[PDB]
């Protein structure tokens, strides 16, 4: 397709693999680029974390109020907010939206506690249809995104069309699947991502996350206006260990998709 050359000179013009899913809930057509390819999902991967919390409330009606101790040894690499609450507690709500509005580390190994290890988000998948998404570590050392690892990543179509049920179809029940949407769309670190390739008039919640090699990647759930929903995985990674963020190619990639 004219779309799928766009994406391969994107790519050739930045140095790096790129990997694409759109799903255009209109007539389920999808566009693919590196589709099947597996990509480190670094901190995407609390989109997985989150529902599956969201899950367990479905039969815990109060669990998201349940208040979690922070522990100075809780701490991490990147900790914007729950370094604000260490010696006191925050609840599952608090640091749901905690690990997917700011991509805070220590909030997703609170998910990732409540659901009995990275195995309890793997599986939370597999219950979901998802045979592919794996999560294997702990923050941070998930997203190490090393070149070949199998560790911590998904394929883009895989993650498409996780995101759509989650957070579009009916994989959560109604207040859930609405929460969870909720904390997408104030999402504050993906500006210069997918949100950054796309109309201003179009609402979007997505979900950002970087790791070495210049690991760059955005999910997101699209509304433009009057017309069907879209759900849009951009990854993004480098062969040098060093490189640099590239949120630029996450928002050209969207720009292309929008544009077809
Ligand atoms: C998820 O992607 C998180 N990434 C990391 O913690 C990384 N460290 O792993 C050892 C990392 C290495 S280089 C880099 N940019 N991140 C958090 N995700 C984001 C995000 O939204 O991209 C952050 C900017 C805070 S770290």
């Amino acid at each position: 397709s004219a779309v799928q050359n766009k994406l391969a000179a994107l790519e050739k013009s930045s140095g790096g693999r790129l990997g694409v899913a759109l799903i255009d809930t209109a007539d389920n057509t999808q566009v693919l680029y590196r589709g099947d390819e597996r990509f480190p999902m670094c901190s995407t991967s609390k989109v997985m974390a989150a529902a599956a919390v969201l899950k367990q409330s479905e039969t815990q009606k109060q669990l998201l109020n349940q208040p979690v101790e922070i522990k100075p040894a809780d701490l991490v690499n990147y900790n914007p907010i729950a370094e604000k609450h260490v010696n006191g507690t925050m609840t599952l709500a608090e640091l749901s939206a905690a690990a997917l509005q700011y991509s805070d580390n220590t909030a997703m190994n609170k998910l990732i506690a409540q659901l009995g290890g990275p195995g309890g988000v793997t599986a939370f998948a597999r219950a979901i249809g998802d045979e592919t998404f794996r999560l294997d570590r702990t923050a941070p050392t998930l997203n190490t995104a090393i070149p070949g690892d199998p560790r911590d990543t998904t394929t883009p179509r895989a993650m498409a069309q996780t995101l759509r049920q989650l957070t579009l179809g009916h994989a959560l029940g109604e207040t859930q699947r609405a929460q969870l949407v909720t904390w997408l769309k104030g999402n504050t670190t993906g500006a210069a991502s997918i949100r950054a390739g796309l109309p201003t008039s179009w609402t979007v919640g997505d979900r950002t996350g970087s790791g070495d090699y210049g690991t760059t990647n955005d999910i997101a759930v699209i509304w433009p206006n009057g017309r069907a929903p879209l759900v849009l995985v951009t990854y993004f990674t480098q062969p040098q260990q060093n490189a640099e963020s590239r949120r630029d190619v996450l928002a050209s990639a969207a720009r292309i998709i929008a544009e077809g």
